[PDB]
């Protein structure tokens, strides 16, 4: 089945755009990337950087993840991200999100060999 590394690219990477261009970005991306297939995922962040720059975070500042694991890493630099959060009108299968564009450091969890991101922990 889909690997954790591939799932991270499908749910969190958007190298094709530098930022969200309209308030409908989240609604369109959450549906196209199949994140709303089974239910409305409540929160999801998309990163507008090259995949190589995001994979490189696995060799940057080590930090504990929110849940305590120690395989988390914080990017040294800020990155262009789009934060998607479910709105009060969201109702499966018509999942609805608020689009927020920002520049923040990202924290991801890394695993395997090659050592790559497999989970998005937070934006700070
Ligand atoms: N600002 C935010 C806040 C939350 N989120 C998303 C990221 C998460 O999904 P995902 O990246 O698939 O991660 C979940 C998967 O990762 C796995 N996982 C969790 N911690 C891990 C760790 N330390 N090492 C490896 N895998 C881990 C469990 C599961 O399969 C989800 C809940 O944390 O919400 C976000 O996009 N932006």
């Amino acid at each position: 089945k889909e690997t954790a590394a591939a799932k991270f690219e499908r749910q969190h990477m958007d190298s094709s755009t530098s930022a969200a261009s309209s308030s409908n970005y989240c609604n369109q991306m959450m549906k196209s990337r199949n994140l709303t297939k089974d239910r409305c995922k409540p929160v999801n962040t998309f990163v507008h950087e090259s995949l190589a720059d995001v994979q490189a975070v696995c060799s940057q500042k080590n930090v504990a993840c929110k849940n305590g694991q120690t395989n988390c890493y914080q990017s040294y630099s800020t990155m262009s991200i789009t934060d998607c959060r479910e709105t009060g009108s969201s109702k499966y299968p018509n999942c609805a999100y608020k689009t927020t564009q920002a520049n923040k450091h990202i924290i991801v969890a890394c695993e395997g060999n090659p050592y790559v991101p497999v989970h998005f922990d937070a934006s700070v």
